[PDB]
DNA sequence: AGGCCGCTGCTGCTCAAGAGGGGTTCGCGGGACGGCATCGGCCAATTGGCCCGGTGTGTCGCACGATCTGG
């Protein structure tokens, strides 16, 4: 996801779809494109 | 003379023209049917008038009369 919405995204889905990869959404990028708490300041679940 | 190991040039991807025939729609009307909507009566029913008939208790309109403050 985030190599795809950073550029080249036909040469990235077109990887990504042969190897059937699957998205883990451990970065700041892909929880900010679905739309939930990043995983810094305060959206860690130590504090909430 | 074929196979193969490199070079080297080239290219590509990405970031800034009528006519006839037939089933179907809808569109007007067109009226028929059934239905619910609108108008003289109407009497004896709860509330609320509207009073008789007793006093009393308590406000108000005024008489006798004492106390007190000012004049």
């Amino acid at each position: 996801l985030s190599a795809a919405s950073f550029q080249e995204t036909t040469r990235v889905l077109t990887d990504a779809a042969i190897n059937a990869k699957s998205d883990s959404l451990i970065g700041l990028k892909e929880n900010v494109i679905i739309g939930k708490l990043i995983p810094a300041g305060t959206g860690l679940s130590r504090y909430r």
